[PDB]
């Protein structure tokens, strides 16, 4: 079994990526609304894989016998400026996951919890390739501009992004 601190790190986790997937899914309608339908679906993809980290945490739970709690899920931001902001937003709340990560894997380290450690190798892997992924959105809509027929060719962009995964 594992011990209770870790227990507790481990709700709270499944908490934050709860919240990521509600975030995520709320940006999804915003861009649908304001015509970026390419945003659009890769943002809805997107909360159903942060939904995903979520379950594969709860079943690690179910797995070693520890008590699941359930918290409540705040309600996420609902307007945004532009598509930029949008991903900037959503970027900035990557580095965040991406940093509860570390202090989680830091934790397992300094109380000696091995199995929780090596489980948890994939979540430091996984966000390296996600943390890569929008960092290169962001800078890729950068270097389009608004200016000329920008938000319709980032949105392409994007589109492709989607659809090649």
């Amino acid at each position: 079994m594992l011990s209770k601190e870790v227990v507790k790190l481990l709700n709270e986790q499944i908490n934050k990526e709860m919240y990521a997937a509600n975030l995520y899914l709320s940006m999804s309608s915003w861009c649908y609304e304001n015509s970026l339908d390419g945003a659009g679906a890769f943002l809805f993809a997107h909360a159903s894989e942060e939904s995903d980290h979520a379950k594969k945490l709860i079943t690690y739970l179910n797995e070693t016998d520890s008590h699941v709690e359930l918290q409540e899920v705040k309600q996420p931001e609902q307007n945004f400026k532009s598509l930029l902001d949008v991903f900037e937003k959503t970027y900035e709340h990557e580095q965040f996951i991406t940093k509860s990560i570390n202090t989680l894997v830091e934790h397992m380290l300094t109380h000696k919890d091995y199995s929780t450690f090596n489980f948890l190798q994939w979540y430091v892997s996984e966000q390296h390739e996600e943390e890569a992924l929008f960092r290169g959105i962001v800078d890729k809509i950068k270097l389009i501009g608004e200016h000329g027929n920008g938000l319709y060719l980032a949105d392409q962009y994007i589109k492709n992004i989607a659809l090649s995964r």
